[PDB]
């Protein structure tokens, strides 16, 4: 393809998508290789470029008195079929400076990555600019190895920084990656890999495609998709790369995914498909954005071979488009597109080119863009002086959108997120756009995205739950690791010891002392005091019981002061029955101490007024008898008796008082308001002490037995020393068997056992005679002895 | 400027005189201009001078080439691709629309990538002679690619072997950016997961790195702990943080080398000895060229016509060839043979053009080229069919894919006393052609590590731990690195490596030492321990003066002493003493089943026995008939509690673990507990019932104070049950058991203090005929 002009633009393009695989044996003189396969979509992108040639000769108003003429080439994207072309555009440039008339003034570059590497080492010799319509390889972007390289399709790996940021949006963790085996998966996966571990995403599965893989490795594939949970998956893959594995997935019928799309595949339609009818549909593409272009219907349209003679391809294009040929309007991937996205490359491309020569052509002779400002002429433009000026472009293309090149060379643009809502007249796979992304700002304004229009899992409208793990409920910790990624966590109860309230807590929280929690770990709410309380009917019962034998010792005290000097009375000693019935009237009394919460001063001298009362009661009774008994001896023994065990209390209560302990030890829930005792030897003494009283005075008891004296008192006496030492060996097993507050029950139940089993047997028969009605022939002085 | 000499044939070449150029930002505000180069290189022009030697001695041989002479077009490199490229525009020029036949180039790997896409088109063979990488091993996407160096595939697997000849596990590595490094590391990398070792740390270089980027690799080289370095790289993009790391005085690492750094006088020299000294790497092959060493000092810069790098070179030795530097100081031909070998493999070439008879046919139809007309796609057909013998005497032919298969030799560095250069002293060869595992080779006490050590250095990344404890836990690490923990008693491990420790023997507790583990030991008292054979001496005694009692009574009869009791109420009361004598043996040795099943039963119908003895032997509130049968009740009512027991529930012997692990207790177990407090309770009620007629009748003189003697017994007898339960609760043991058999022994010789004791004090002493008197009592 070769039309004459002023100025020649190159061109390269993919005519043929690969060559016939020869083995030379280099017998005979080599020959020519062959190209085999034929595009369509590479014929659609050459019309674009020779419609947009014919444009800007039209017009006057750009590029006036300047006819512009093509020479494009057929890279049969190999690098072998390219460099033969571009020996042919370098030449006439600098081959008479090289060696000891048209030239080349631009190049509208290649669609491969390596073929562009390729060829941009051969040009960035002599300055002559290239601008790329297909090539997003990211090496091509080094200014450093490569002098001149411009691209009109935005760098791959800004995809993969963008493609987190969505993952950002939506606020998820955990994640699949699917990557082509191929030059193009690589790249993307691994600024993915670097790009989530920076923003602490945390990815499950790495996995390789291919065409050339095995059933069997996509079986494999097949069942760790089926079996990891996770709800998104990242492709970074071509177009070809998939159309087994979406069938064979399809084979499967998973249909709970949601999918995320490199920008390859997300507006291919050889990975959609309305086989493929909903079980990929919901998902999430980074498509490119798409302008309409007039005429260009219509200039398609319009071509035929024999009839336009500068395009050399339309004498093939006719024979293998339809079946025909030639002696020298139907279905096919040439009229049948649906969105421009490189076709509208290659036009603006050729925009770039025809407004930077125009910048050239009116820059005033004041101010150049050169040294000492000086413009350079356009009659004898060289390839240099359009490039300074090529990167100093900003012009509105007839969209309307600024272009300007960025200083590494891409084209500063807008990815466009896109949905694929199934439409219902059409009911195949049909784009929707939803979302759109800025590269060269700030992070933070980069991507807006509004939701109300995004469809997840077909007809779903909710968004998808996929961290690694479930987050805990309140009650509970978020746990420790358990060796998956620190994204994982287990779920951990916590203890009984503490509370957990504010979800997704790291560790649980104590409370006060005597606040203890309920069930749930809800919180802490209060303990129980238990201490046996007047509150309880069971004390005030007791308490009555305290009260109705002081006032039957009242009674006694009655009778007896009111008969002195009578036969019952003046027989015993006038003194011993009074100091007797006070006895009984403090050791009723004493009782009190063991009942209500215990205050320290009333735990504290509990004991000395149960070790005084019955110490001066066994005494005073013992002093009784008058057999072995002889001032008073009685009483000054009586005092002696009392005083030396005075001395053990007051020495106890001065060298280690008993103490008030809320003994919280016993159990949680409820504590234990109690005593401890303080030194162990003192409260010993006070209890063996009274014991050996009692011992003494039931053995002087018991050796006189039979013998009357004041109507068998010897034998009263025996009785009441008897039902002593019985209830004081009842009282121990009961005293270890008893839990608290039933305890203190226990001792006070004791003491009124005691107290009026030694009240009863001593003077009830005597208050008979007092007051029976035989109560004159009882008393007589002479007699009743 | 360039070299060229006319011929009727001419070759090309590319050879590094430069070793980089001037990085200059590109205004273009101006013309552009064409850069310079930076800093100039001695060894690439021994190379060039190499080439044109090779030239002038076939040009001078009438046996090859007859008749006809070889011309030459240099440029030179400067070891980037860009001035590479406009040299082979020059070569190429003529064909598309002299013609050049060959070309002899491609120094570096990377510009050989390039040098090859472009002379593939038209069919111009390419002999390179030092690339080494490996992608251009295939013919498929380069069409006329030659080289005369073996292929660096080998190199990665050489890199291996040597880690398993010394043992290795931990070790980190840098590469290249071209493609001499990173496919090759790549290489290294799969062939290092077959051996099981582990990489710690992967860091890429190049030559125009900024100070941010080998500040960098500074820092993760200095963090990890591998000692083994392995750096697959070139001379001059190593030489930037070679700067860093002599600056900051690393001293411990141990380098292991590639092909093209280890015998390098950029790196190799004096001021850099004490971090890159002692390393290992592989050099090629020698080789003898003859006449060169008088063609080097045979520069002469006016006489230099047709070279044309002559001058330049002057004005970088002496601004009259005794000044030092590497131009003329080479140990070996390494790659100087190499540039000499492919020159003749040309030379070959166009001779067995010049030498087909019509009959042979390597073309068409049996039809043979000319030499008049000789084209650059015929001469490619007659390289791939090569075989000569070089002027060593081995033979010369290319594989299918190009590449010349060659041993390696493995060298150390050293510093030599003389003058400090660091000397190349060889160890090994790596011999190739021999089987996978029996090439490489090391020669011990010739190698020298780094700072003349002589021990092999530690690289492990884990240590192997002791006998002692045990290892295999691995938190996600790589498998190599691995922990130790002490194993639970129980437990132990007598070996120098394992993943858990064994369960020790029952019988046996493991030991502190956890080594090996001793047995314990069962704790009970035994008849052969001396201080039981105390005890038993007292059983023998007590025994003894029981039949002296009873021998007295057997031989003293018919006395008033004796004649006033029952006389065979007397024997009943001997044959009691003998059995609760004969009872307290039961407590002494090892428990066995028997004896924890009888030794209660046998205590109790004999102090059962000696209690009812006594009860009606007092005949004051008793009085053959009646005293045996109320002896024989109350036998009857403890033997059936007896065999009710020892047929319902009899307590066995038991072996508890439970207290101590060193040492295992025997004790008879408790067995129906009910049917041991039931005879106790039983001996304590008919304690009591004779107790109670002591008390009551102890005033009444009779037969020496009978009933107060009898008191007495009671009392002794109630003073050692109340001593038997703190010696009970107390004891642990070993102990309990003793101090039970003794407190027996204690109340038997309590009855015999009290019952027939002060009676035969009449009998024996002055007293005698005093008992012997019917009146007495
Ligand atoms: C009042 C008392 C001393 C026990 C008490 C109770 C009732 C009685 C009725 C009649 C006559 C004496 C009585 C003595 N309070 C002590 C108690 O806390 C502790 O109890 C004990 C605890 C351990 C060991 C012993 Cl040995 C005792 C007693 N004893
Ligand atoms: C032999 C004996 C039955 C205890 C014994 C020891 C010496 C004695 C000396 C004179 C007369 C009787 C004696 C009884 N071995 C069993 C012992 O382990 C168990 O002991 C007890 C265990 C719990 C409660 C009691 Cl109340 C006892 C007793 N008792
Ligand atoms: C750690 O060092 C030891 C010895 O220094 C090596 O490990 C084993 O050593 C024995 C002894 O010859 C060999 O039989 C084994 O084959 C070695 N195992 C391995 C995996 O090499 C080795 O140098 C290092 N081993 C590890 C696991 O780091
Ligand atoms: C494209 O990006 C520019 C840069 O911020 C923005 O101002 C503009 O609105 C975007 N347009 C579209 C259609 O996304
Ligand atoms: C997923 O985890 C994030 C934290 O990274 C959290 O904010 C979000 O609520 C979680 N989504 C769930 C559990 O659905
Ligand atoms: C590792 O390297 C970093 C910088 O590269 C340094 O800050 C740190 O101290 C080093 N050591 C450790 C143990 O992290
Ligand atoms: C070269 O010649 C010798 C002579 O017989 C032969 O042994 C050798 O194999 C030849 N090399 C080839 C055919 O590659
Ligand atoms: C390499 O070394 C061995 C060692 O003897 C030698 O025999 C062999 O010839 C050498 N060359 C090759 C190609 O193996």
């Amino acid at each position: 393809a070769q039309k004459k002009g002023d100025i020649i633009l190159g061109g390269l393009f993919p005519i043929h998508f690969g060559v016939a695989a020869k083995d030379q044996d280099l017998k005979s003189r080599p020959e020519s290789v062959e190209c085999i396969r034929y595009n369509f979509r590479g014929f659609r992108w050459l019309q674009a470029m020779i419609f947009a040639i014919e444009e800007i000769n039209s017009s006057p108003a750009l590029l006036p008195n300047l006819t512009l003429g093509y020479r494009i080439f057929d890279t049969c994207n190999t690098v072998s079929k390219a460099l033969e072309a571009t020996l042919s555009f370098v030449a006439q440039n600098k081959i008479d400076s090289l060696n000891l008339i048209p030239s080349t003034i631009a190049v509208v570059g290649a669609t491969g990555s390596g073929v562009s590497t390729a060829v941009a080492n051969l040009l960035g010799l002599f300055y002559i600019p290239q601008v790329s319509y297909a090539s997003s390889s990211r090496l091509l972007s080094n200014k450093n190895q490569f002098k001149s390289f411009l691209r009109t399709i935005p760098n791959d790996e800004h995809q993969a920084t963008a493609m987190a940021d969505i993952i950002e949006y939506f606020r998820w963790n955990w994640v699949g990656t699917i990557a082509a085996d191929d030059d193009y998966g690589r790249p993307g996966i691994e600024k993915f890999r670097e790009e989530a571990e920076e923003r602490d995403i945390c990815i499950d599965f790495s996995e390789l495609i291919s065409q050339y893989s095995d059933e069997e490795e996509i079986q494999h594939v097949v069942e760790v998709i089926q079996n990891s949970t996770a709800k998104v998956i990242v492709v970074f893959s071509s177009g070809p790369d998939l159309e087994p594995l979406i069938k064979e997935i399809v084979r499967r019928n998973i249909t709970g995914k949601i999918w995320l799309a490199s920008e390859a595949w997300a507006s291919s339609s050889l990975i959609a498909m309305p086989q493929y009818f909903h079980v990929v549909g919901g998902t999430i593409g980074f498509a490119l954005k798409a302008g309409q272009i007039p005429g260009f219907r219509e200039f398609l349209k319009k071509v035929h071979p024999r009839k336009s003679v500068h395009n050399g391809f339309a004498k093939e294009f006719w024979e293998e488009t339809f079946n025909c040929h030639l002696q020298e309007s139907v279905e096919t991937p040439y009229i049948d597109y649906t969105h421009l996205r490189i076709s509208y490359n290659v036009y603006l491309a050729v925009y770039s080119i025809a407004h930077a020569l125009q910048d050239i052509y009116t820059c005033l002779p004041g101010r150049g863009l050169f040294t000492n400002g000086s413009c350079a002429d356009i009659k004898k433009v060289e390839a240099w002086q359009v490039l300074k000026h090529l990167r100093h472009l900003n012009f509105t293309n007839n969209m309307g959108e600024q272009v300007t090149f960025d200083e590494c060379g891409d084209l500063v643009g807008n990815y466009s997120i896109i949905n694929w809502h199934l439409s219902p007249e059409d009911g195949s796979i049909v784009f929707k756009e939803v979302g759109y992304y800025n590269v060269y700002a700030k992070k933070g304004e980069r991507l807006f995205i509004n939701e109300e229009k995004i469809l997840w899992s077909g007809f779903s409208r909710e968004v998808p739950f996929s961290n690694c793990s479930r987050d805990c409920l309140a009650g509970t910790r978020k746990g420790i690791i358990e060796g998956e990624p620190t994204c994982c966590f287990e779920c951990v109860e916590c203890p009984d010891g503490e509370y957990s309230d504010e979800t997704d807590a790291s560790a649980c929280n104590k409370c006060p002392d005597d606040f203890w929690s309920n069930e749930n770990h809800t919180s802490c709410i209060a303990k129980e005091i238990e201490f046996l309380s007047w509150t309880e009917p069971f004390g005030i019962a007791l308490t009555l019981f305290a009260v109705l034998g002081i006032f039957l010792t009242a009674f006694v005290l009655g009778v007896f002061i009111k008969f002195r000097n009578t036969p019952i009375v003046k027989a015993t000693n006038r003194e011993l029955s009074y100091l007797l019935l006070f006895s009984l009237l403090c050791c009723f009394s004493s009782s009190l101490f063991f009942i209500g919460e215990p205050q320290d001063w009333t735990c504290r001298l509990r004991q000395p007024a149960f070790g005084i009362s019955f110490v001066l009661c066994i005494s005073c009774i013992l002093v009784k008898t008058n057999r072995v008994l002889l001032l008073n001896l009685q009483f000054l023994l009586v005092f002696l008796c009392t005083f030396m065990q005075i001395v053990i209390c007051v020495i106890w209560l001065y060298t280690a008082p008993p103490s008030s302990y809320r003994n919280q030890e016993l159990e949680d829930e409820i504590i234990f308001i109690t005593c401890h005792e303080g030194s162990l030897m003192a409260l010993g003494f006070l209890i063996g002490y009274t014991c050996l009283l009692a011992a003494i005075c039931f053995f002087f008891a018991f050796k006189s037995r039979k013998l009357p004296e004041n109507f068998n008192e010897a034998k009263f006496i025996t009785f009441s020393m008897l039902i002593f030492f019985i209830v004081w060996i009842s009282f121990i097993p009961a005293y270890a068997s008893t839990y608290g507050k039933f305890v203190s029950a226990v001792e006070v139940i004791a003491i009124l056992a005691a107290s009026f089993g030694l009240l009863a047997c001593i003077f009830f028969n005597k208050i008979y005679i007092i007051l029976f009605k035989p109560s004159r022939n009882t008393i007589e002085e002479v007699r009743c002895s």
